[PDB]
């Protein structure tokens, strides 16, 4: 009964509400003498949640129109596969905004697909500094503009997004999707998989222009080509049934805690509280992107040595941390701060980084 | 009680005891202060869950040894792509065994990668016989033989495989993996959507022989490639975590059930009151396959019409049954009986299909 102080960075937290909820009717849904997960994802009240989880996502981002909420299996990295597959043609380039570890997972699988673009990068800056957006340029053979709206592992995140035109703008938001308004009708495709800023795993969210997928490529597998998805609900084979009556769960508080614009104005106060720690620490804390860089969904820093942030990690799991050791082909410390990270676990853990501080340095 | 009689064929029941298992731990897993859905896929908490479900599912299978249990998700409907992706190389063809509606999704994936081939057919009886495994010619190009070993829709279920030498024998055992012993040994590949028989929907159980998967084809997808999943143990990306906790419920339930002898022997004696009801109806209820393709999982039959069925079915929900009207492409009626449901539920079947006769014809 009592709550970790968990900074996991994927899965991650979910809000204790949510998951006292769930239980409560995990094993008698509504009084119908079956759990949701026992129910036909034709029936009835699967395909209530199933669509309602799509409207309300939708009404989280003002209910834009012409866009299809879908839910497909294999996370983000199956969607770096799909995305190309779906759009890239022969003689086209697949561009992509180079930010760091996920935007390199993302341009990795293009490269198998066809031709690729780098449009901008900040590898010159070890991921540090992004490109402005001034410095996003496509080759005019584009196919679509790729970016990765918050680079998990990095700590970077982008403010805003650019206007690309006629090129479909294509966004991997899994770390800070509904973490923050934004306007959904600057891209063609958002995707996020669920289990980072939902909390849900085993079910990725793709909200699509239907303009852009109303006849996939017919070479494709079935199960790779975005109108089966569309022309199906997401339901042409078995759906993710209970991650998204999940989603549907976690949307219903995102709606409580004030949609979008009070989960913002909630995640800057967490992350205002844990910068300032890094940045009023005597040079003990460093973060690991430029100030103008930084993301409110995980926040990257160092010690002086990889010997003290070993030290860190252990004396904080002591302490009821969970997940603060940066990924590992960065190192570092991460504390990620997704929605459902209570303030309190970030008050938490700027006094632990108070402590050691002081004991340490 | 107030558990619905749910013969849905998939999602499907689970069985009441894991559901309470789950339910009670829900919130908190093992005073970790965390949900499992909270926890890091590559924390030692997840992994002993997700290592523990693979080494749970081969020993009811006998400890075969020299074969890998993966987790992928989307479903067996990508398995349908996955496996002629990996396989079918060119100069190949892929043999398929032609058994009704899933082995017919099956070939029809396989078209898109490349050569086929129907090494046996029961379309002349309209899938109600199966063949017979002496029926089964493969050419010398043979990249594999995939075959159903239940067929879902149909009603229909090898007892016995056909032994393939060296070309892979493949199976979809999405609705009666785990029913039964079987030898794995005979098999390359076995594959199930868990939601049928091991679990919730948004996990694919595939079983693979290590030899046949040590070297991908290199020009695929990361996500589509077997080895992808060998290699990294299934968590190269973030895996369906919550839906492999549960399949490793389902497999600890499995085994105090007396294992697969155990199922075995339960699922008979549930199939066996069924058909006999079925056929001591004097034709009311009428059997749709030829006897020795009876399926142990879906028993599908007909009444004198499909109005009729529809008002059996109508009749069946206001007594707590949930499923039983057939799949729309055949009609008739189809219990679905797959080791969590109860001999309860069957019994009280039986006994209202005698009162609904009792009323009619
Ligand atoms: C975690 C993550 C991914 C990978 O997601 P999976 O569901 O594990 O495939 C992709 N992009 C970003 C930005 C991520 O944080
Ligand atoms: C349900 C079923 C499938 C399809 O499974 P999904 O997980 O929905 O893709 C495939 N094969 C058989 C035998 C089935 O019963």
């Amino acid at each position: 009964s009592e709550r970790a102080y968990n900074f996991n960075a994927g899965p991650a937290a979910l809000p204790l509400e949510v998951l006292e909820r769930a239980q409560a009717e995990f094993v008698d849904y509504q009084h119908t003498g079956m759990s949701i997960m026992e129910m036909s994802h034709r029936g009835a009240v699967y395909e209530a949640v199933h669509n309602e989880a799509q409207a309300r996502l939708l009404a989280l981002l003002g209910n834009p129109t012409g866009y299809k909420v879908l839910f497909i299996q294999g996370g983000a990295s199956t969607q770096f596969a799909m995305i190309p597959m779906n759009f890239l043609k022969e003689g086209q380039t697949a561009n992509y905004v180079m930010t760091g570890s996920w935007a390199s997972k993302a341009l990795k699988e293009a490269k198998l697909i066809g031709d690729t673009h780098v449009a901008a990068s900040s590898e010159a800056s070890n991921y540090m500094t992004l490109p402005k957006l001034q410095e996003i340029q496509l080759q005019d053979n584009a196919a679509y503009l790729h970016l990765t709206s918050n680079e998990t592992i990095e700590g970077a995140q982008f403010k805003a997004f650019p206007d690309t035109g006629s090129v479909p703008l294509i966004g991997d938001m899994s770390s800070d999707i509904l973490s923050r308004p934004f306007d959904l009708n600057q891209f063609g495709l958002v995707y996020a998989g669920a289990q980072k800023n939902l909390g849900p795993s085993g079910v990725t969210v793709v909200i699509v222009r239907e303009d852009l997928v109303a006849e996939s490529p017919k070479h494709l597998p079935t199960m790779l080509r975005y109108d089966t998805y569309v022309k199906n609900n997401s339901l042409y084979n078995t759906p993710p049934s209970f991650g998204i009556y999940m989603v549907n769960e976690v949307l219903k508080w995102i709606e409580e805690r004030g949609g979008l614009e009070g989960v913002q104005q909630a995640n800057r106060k967490k992350a205002s509280l844990i910068y300032d720690a890094i940045d009023q620490s005597g040079g003990f804390y460093r973060g690991c992107v430029d100030v103008d860089s930084r993301s409110d969904m995980n926040i990257t820093f160092r010690l002086a040595s990889e010997e003290l942030e070993k030290e860190f990690v252990k004396a904080s799991e002591q302490e009821g941390f969970v997940g603060l050791k940066g990924h590992r082909s960065v190192g570092g410390l991460r504390a990620s701060i997704y929605n459902a990270v209570p303030y309190e676990s970030c008050e938490a853990l700027v006094q632990f980084m108070e402590h050691f501080k002081r004991s340490r340095g």
